[PDB]
């Protein structure tokens, strides 16, 4: 199907898997709210693989109690531009409600340029617990001439989340990226 | 001056201090983007004190760099909403241009009822360094009913922090509240 825009997926009743993936652009606005979030799903680490080494990249994790949402601005360095294969490991509460379908589709973007997508199911999760998962990125076989314009223009690559629960957006959250750590 | 929209705040050249301090709802989008922090200020931990009694309350630290931005989801305990004068210790790095006049307005809403506006000096900054500020807040004094609200409603009390440097907006965080901990 053809390009859709932001405004046309804000105008929609209901925003759908499906038309996320004829967003033709990082979004500039959030295409829902915080309080979309009805089951209360909450990151709380990740811990980053090289599969092709089975090295430890990175973990982050959640240092009263607080939720990053919405945003975060990452600084690589340059070889993460080249890794191939990239398992994460995901740690997330979820509230009362029973999850269903809960899918991810993340969308990567240099300027205006489609880098790829991902499309994962996270599985079943527990309500009112912490729930895990692996994914597995296969990342794309970027050009030079690319991978330099990613790392000579810092935070032009950028990204849309969109988490999905039961074919309905529920959150989504939206980075920029860094490759001259 | 009159109320001010969102939508118009949009549509100027460049919005100031006086601008915003007349939006009279909490924003549905943000009023400037990422790439707009062209000081690269990112706050790295706070501490926040109760003043009457001395006590520290909780700090939250940050955890390849990542930088938490545009959101954060409070959740409090009702206790707080009964806090008076409340200090916070705030760290934050700039990068290498030079800040002059960085000022923050905050405006905390619980739907659409303004609660309180704190308009904040942040002092002088060293480039490229770690700086510290301190801020004290003199919470409203909320009613019984409005409280009560609060509580009962949580993640709609929601706030708008913009930041300027040298009257030009840069960043501008969101939140909500909930005080049902
Ligand atoms: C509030 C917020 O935003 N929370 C974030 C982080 S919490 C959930 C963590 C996840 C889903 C893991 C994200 C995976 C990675 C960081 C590994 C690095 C791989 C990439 C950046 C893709 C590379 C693409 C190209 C090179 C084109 C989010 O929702 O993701
Ligand atoms: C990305 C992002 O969003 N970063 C956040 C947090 S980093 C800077 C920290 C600051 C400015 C300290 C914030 C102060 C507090 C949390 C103390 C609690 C006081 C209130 C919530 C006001 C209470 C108001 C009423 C009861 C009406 C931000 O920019 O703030």
């Amino acid at each position: 199907g053809a390009a859709v825009t932001e405004q046309e997926l804000l105008a929609l009743d209901t925003i759908r898997p499906e038309h996320v993936l004829r967003l033709n652009r990082v979004t500039e606005n959030y295409l829902c709210k915080p309080e979309d979030n009805v089951y209360s799903i909450d990151f709380t680490r990740f811990k980053i693989r090289d599969l092709e080494t089975g090295t430890v990249l990175f973990e982050i994790a959640k240092p009263v109690d607080i939720s990053v949402g919405r945003f975060v601005r990452y600084q690589f360095t340059p070889a993460f531009l080249r890794l191939r294969t990239v398992g994460a490991t995901v740690e997330f509460t979820v509230g009362d409600r029973p999850v269903t379908g809960f899918r991810m589709i993340e969308r990567h973007y240099f300027r205006e340029r489609l880098l790829k997508t991902f499309d994962f199911d996270f599985g079943f999760c527990i309500p009112s617990s912490r729930n895990t998962c692996e994914h597995i990125y296969e990342f794309p076989q970027l050009s030079e001439d690319v991978i330099r314009l990613m790392i000579e223009n810092p935070y032009e690559t950028r990204s849309d989340s969109f988490y999905f629960v039961d074919n309905k957006l529920v959150m989504h959250n939206k980075a920029d990226y860094a490759y001259n750590g």
